[PDB]
């Protein structure tokens, strides 16, 4: 584990992870630009999530709606109401400093002028983009019931208040499923995805230890939320929610669809004087036309990295030198999984060589290879291993076929220096591919 967020938001910074959005002008505060390493790791965690809840299932849809959302559809999904109260300060008390409405969610205009009447709001969660989409969907794909639509996405949120790194912010991504369900199943449903979404964080590196469910009562389940599950990561400034595994329950739908009344509603659902289509599903054998419930596990991507680089930033001491920083992500995760070194940066013969062998390894296509040339190769080595990347190959004379002993056996074997252990075999390329195939490969 990492021992303070400081040191993250440090090491962060000075590796190129995250770096202060708009920092040359002062920074828009709450909000950060993902560097070089930084998106990497946050692609490749993307692209995990996305591979085990799309490709791997058989009951799911993808999707990706856009940022800007029409008025109306966050007003009948009840984000609007949440702040048509305006708060008229004072000294010493609360809702004398004029009366401000603290809207949570941004808004735009869509051309011409800012009237009410071309107005948006940038979506505060991804969520609403699937349920308007609902039918669109079932249309499209023609899915029966045990079957649910998934997406990554921006979402936006004017966070009066913006702590701990890249934590709570104002623009952020969530990975949102929604897992449309017959009325009845959704308690088991909602436990199935709650244990499946721990399932996921532990083999993304998180320890079980650090990991805990947390079942939100009464007072803080929010409106569309019958119930809710957190998953609490115990991150360097505290417990708090990673993931959130709610449970609306036909709410979402129905202040979607038209037909609210003839549909038979559960949820305290608004009059939905709009919806140009009932968002609705039909048979189960009978042909009973319902609004199905769901089971949302919503998950911050920012946040995942921010676990995920807590947890693997260790700080080992050297049985030599002083210590050193060793960010231990799962390799499959790593930014970059090997590092070719070449260790004189003078002859050509060398570096071409090793250019050369960066191509063959990316290849295997175990993932990124970079052919990192800087400076010495202490220093090489450090760097990678300050941003956690599991194997760096490294190419002396010996390998090209010069030495000092004029032995050409040490020819087209090079050194792979192990992350985790330090340890240094020295093994011949082909062996290599053999070597990174048992290890990088999911
Ligand atoms: N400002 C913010 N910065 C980063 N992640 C945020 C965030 N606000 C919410 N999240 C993420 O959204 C997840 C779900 O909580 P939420 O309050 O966003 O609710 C919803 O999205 C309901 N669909 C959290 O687990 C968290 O990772």
């Amino acid at each position: 584990a990492a021992s303070s967020l400081d040191e993250l938001v440090a090491l962060c910074k000075r590796r190129g992870f995250i770096f202060q959005s708009s920092e040359i002008y002062g920074g828009l505060q709450g909000v950060y630009d993902y560097g070089p390493l930084g998106v990497e790791l946050k692609n490749n965690l993307k692209q995990a999530w996305w591979r085990r809840n799309v490709y791997e299932r058989d009951d799911m849809e993808g999707l990706d709606a856009s940022v800007l959302t029409h008025r109306l559809v966050l007003h009948y999904s009840g984000h609007e109401a949440t702040f048509a109260d305006p708060m008229v300060d004072n000294a010493k008390a609360r809702y004398w400093t004029p009366p401000r409405y603290f809207n949570m969610m941004f808004q735009d205009l869509r051309g011409p002028r800012g009237g009410r009447g071309l107005l948006a709001y940038l979506r505060p969660e991804t969520a609403q983009g699937i349920f308007v989409n609902f039918k669109n969907v079932l249309d499209a794909t023609s899915r029966k019931l045990g079957f649910g639509i998934a997406q990554i996405g921006k979402a936006f949120r004017n966070e009066i208040t913006p702590r701990n790194f890249i934590f709570r912010v104002r623009e952020f991504e969530q990975m949102e499923i929604e897992y449309f369900v017959r009325p009845g199943e959704d308690e088991y449903w909602h436990r199935y995805w709650v244990e499946e979404r721990l399932k996921w964080w532990q083999e993304m590196g998180l320890s079980r230890e650090n990991l805990v469910p947390y079942q939100q009562p009464p007072e803080s389940s929010a409106h569309y939320a019958k119930a809710t599950v957190d998953i609490l990561y115990r991150f360097p400034h505290g417990s708090l929610e990673l993931e959130g595994i709610a449970q609306r329950t036909d709410f979402d739908l129905g202040s979607h669809t038209k037909d609210q009344e003839a549909l038979g509603i559960t949820a305290r659902v608004l009059r939905n004087e709009h919806s140009t289509q009932r968002l609705a599903y039909r048979d189960p054998e009978t042909g009973k036309w319902f609004v199905p419930y769901v089971i949302e596990p919503s998950a911050g991507v920012d946040r995942g990295v921010l676990a995920l680089l807590a947890e693997a930033f260790t700080r080992e001491e050297l049985p030599n030198g002083e210590e050193r920083i060793v960010l231990k992500l799962k390799p499959q995760l790593a930014p970059i999984k090997v590092a070719v070194i070449p260790l004189v940066k003078n002859r050509p013969e060398i570096t071409e060589y090793a250019k050369r062998l960066k191509a063959r390894l990316l290849a295997l296509g175990l993932g990124r290879v970079l052919y990192e040339d800087t400076g010495n190769i202490g220093k090489a080595y450090r760097r990678h291993d300050e941003v956690g990347t599991p194997f760096a190959v490294t190419v002396d004379y010996d390998t090209i076929g010069q030495s000092k002993d004029g032995t050409t056996r040490l020819k087209d074997t090079v050194t792979v220096r192990d992350r985790d252990t330090m340890e240094q075999i020295r093994l011949h390329v082909d062996e290599l591919e053999g070597f990174l195939r048992e290890r990088l490969r999911w």
